[PDB]
């Protein structure tokens, strides 16, 4: 379960890469498919973009997501992957 970072073109604050991993974090709980886990925002004064990446036992998916600042894009982007990632959760845990 180890997750990293990567900011094109921004400063990485304490306060912002535990932002990322915060939510995460709170995904962690019910989510148990998380071992890798890659995430890279851009910051430019035109628009703001951001990447996430999720590893799965046997699958792995990419989405990305984009906001008008470096924290809505975090916010859309870890909102549609959780949603997401449920989906694929309901698979496994058949019962």
């Amino acid at each position: 379960m180890q997750l990293n970072i990567t900011g094109n073109n921004v400063e990485i604050t304490e306060a912002l890469r535990e932002f990322v991993t915060a939510k995460f974090a709170k995904l962690e709980q019910y989510f148990d498919r998380i071992n890798q886990v890659y995430v890279v925002l851009k910051v430019e004064k035109v628009t703001h973009t951001s990447d996430a990446t999720l590893h799965v036992n046997g699958g792995e998916i990419h989405a990305s997501a984009e906001g008008q600042d470096m924290y809505a894009a975090i916010d859309g982007l870890i909102d549609k992957l959780a949603r997401q990632l449920t989906k694929h959760k309901d698979k496994l845990k058949q019962h």
